[PDB]
């Protein structure tokens, strides 16, 4: 229920709704709910006092806007923030204006003055910054379907969560505009005295789980029910996690919604909350080959086993709250770099492909322990992408790594007893399980991504163990045929060109895959948030060019990049991976530079 109340800082006066025909100003009250307002759908806004929408007569100049009656399809009722912070009609260029002609009511007007610009109360952002979020109930009678607000109870208008018509305070609201006639409803997802025995806690990691049995969504619905609640879909990760959900979900047998899921087209099957998939427990004929399901389904019924089915059924969800956290794997910028010869160092472990002798898993696990090491375990994007660049990768590679599951089947553990952290399956992988009794996994294709097959098969591996200049200067780390630099003092993409500039290099450029890999690896690990590029649209709005003007044949744009958001790009460190941001050129972060061999 997050109100606000709306003001112009030419004037000074909070706008007050006094009767549906008439709204006003008067003085700005903090209690006065005759001033509060809140957004119900993507562009209707509504009075908290009258329960009713802002709208307009016709989109014409010059007209009273009133509390009409809140309608969907009301076109009259839309609005929209336009340029900064004017207000106007979702069509028009007709503006929410008050002060001209003497008229005390609000009034659309054509005028873009001061007069029609108006922020929120206590802070200085427009009206578009909050908005309105479908807010999906839990329990009741409706299966779990969206608020309606307003709704009517008891010929009453109610404009937020209420407890009314209850004697125990349980926040609950109305799924459609009149509760009276149909009757559905549904409890709020908020915080009120009994709320937390909506969820299920375990008295041994202390992580909470939500079962939805009653509600009915679809996968997309449910993770937003979940992520509206501080939370996200179920993930399974343990084998103790499937027995304590198993107990739980004993008595149901409706399908229920986890967050595995298969949407990434580039990855395999993974976790909504990017939880590591090392755990396995599909059902017989699980996973399916059909090309539209790509969403699992846990079947309490049986015996709460995983199933795949289309991302569009309308099943119960599982909610998954809890603050178990990894690892961090951050490294003060340090490390111990000792390594032998042919191999290679990174982040206190040294590396080395073997591609000589091709061997099964057994005799390379045995072999990488010969040579005083293991077969590679992975626990970060940064490290794995560190193999594929720096170690003589080749795309068409297919090398075994320390993942398996020959201890305990379907529960992929590292060879090296290192905890599994991180999973990058292949496109379509993990897969064919139940066709074999030991499950090896090896890594394979461009971007160096994981499957699990069988583990007689001749093939090279990676050999990882502790630790116990180049061709170029001295602080430049060398990959290929370039040296790059990490800047220590905290700069602006203006100043960053000029350090590098200042040392006869340049803002590093991205030209291939593992150019793009070797840099993940070699930032994303550092505290540091943000790391420089070279990529600006300064030169040409909209278009995106390098500071030294090569081709930009390679993109690894992030989730909503670029787009419509103008800047300078930067690299994002962490779970991300060296994606590419575009954040403000003046904002201070580290950069790399770029400069050739020798």
């Amino acid at each position: 229920t997050r109100q606000f109340l709306i003001y112009n800082e030419d004037h000074k006066r909070c706008v007050d709704a006094v009767s549906p025909s008439a709204v006003q100003t008067a003085a700005c009250n903090q209690d006065a709910e005759s001033q509060k307002f809140r957004w119900v759908s993507e562009s209707q806004i509504m009075s908290v006092a009258f329960k009713l929408c802002l709208g307009v007569p016709s989109k014409t100049d010059w007209v009273a806007i009133t509390l009409y009656a809140c309608d969907s399809k009301s076109e009259f009722q839309k609005w929209e923030c336009k340029n900064d912070t004017l207000l106007g009609i979702k069509g028009e260029d007709l503006f929410f204006n008050y002060g001209n002609r003497q008229e005390k009511n609000i009034m659309l007007y054509k005028g873009s003055g001061l007069w029609s610009r108006w922020k929120i109360y206590g802070t200085t952002d427009n009206l578009c910054s909050r908005g309105y979020e479908a807010m999906y109930t839990l329990l009741g009678n409706a299966n779990g379907a969206t608020c309606a607000f307003p709704f009517k109870f008891e010929n009453k208008w109610y404009a937020d969560c209420t407890s009314a018509g209850r004697s125990d305070g349980w926040l609950w609201c109305g799924t459609t505009t009149d509760y009276d006639t149909d009757k559905l409803f549904g409890y709020c997802p908020l915080k009120f005295e009994g709320s937390e025995s909506l969820w299920n806690k375990d008295p041994l990691t202390s992580v909470s789980y939500q079962i939805n049995s009653k509600s009915a969504l679809t996968w997309h619905q449910a993770r937003k029910s979940c992520q509206q609640q501080n939370a996200e879909l179920l993930s399974i990760t343990e084998i103790h996690e499937q027995t304590y959900l198993t107990g739980l979900t004993s008595s149901l047998t409706s399908g229920l919604w986890i967050g595995l899921n298969s949407l990434s087209f580039n990855s395999g099957w993974q976790w909504s909350d990017r939880s590591p998939f090392r755990y396995l427990n599909w059902l017989p004929g699980s996973p399916s080959a059909e090309p539209g399901k790509s969403c699992v389904s846990l079947n309490p019924g049986k015996n709460a086993k995983w199933e795949n089915l289309e991302c569009v059924q309308k099943l119960g969800y599982i909610c998954k709250k809890g603050n178990t956290t990894l690892n961090s794997f951050v490294i003060p910028s340090d490390v111990p770099t000792h390594c032998p010869s042919q191999w290679w160092p990174y982040a206190g472990h040294c590396y080395k492909i073997h591609r000589d002798e091709k061997k099964i898993q057994r005799d390379a696990l045995t072999t990488c322990r010969k040579e005083g090491g293991d077969l590679t375990s992975i626990h970060t994007i940064e490290e794995l992408d560190f193999i594929i660049s720096q170690l003589g990768y080749e795309p068409n590679d297919e090398l075994w790594i320390g993942l398996n599951d020959i201890k305990i089947q379907m529960y992929f553990e590292w060879s090296d007893g290192t905890p599994v952290t991180f999973t990058k399956w292949l496109r379509g992988e993990p897969s064919h399980e139940n066709n074999r009794q030991e499950d090896c996994v090896v890594m394979k294709g461009k971007d160096g991504y994981w499957a699990d097959r069988g583990c007689e098969w001749p093939l090279g591996y990676i050999c990882k163990m502790k630790s116990r200049e180049k061709g170029c200067r001295k602080g430049w780390k060398k990959h290929h045929f370039y040296c790059y630099m990490i800047g220590h003092t905290l700069s602006t993409f203006a100043e960053a060109n000029q350090t590098c500039n200042n040392e006869n290099a340049y803002l590093t450029t991205i030209e291939d895959r593992y150019e793009q890999a070797f840099l993940t690896s070699f930032v994303g690990l550092r505290p540091e948030k943000y790391f420089w590029t070279g990529l600006s649209d300064i030169q040409t709005k909209g278009t995106f060019q390098w500071t030294i003007e090569e081709e930009v044949r390679f993109t690894h744009w992030n989730s909503d990049m670029p787009g419509r958001k103008p800047g300078c790009v930067a690299m994002r460190t962490g779970i991300a991976g060296g994606l590419w941001d575009v954040l403000k050129c003046d904002e201070k972060a580290k950069f790399v530079c770029k400069h050739w061999a020798h």
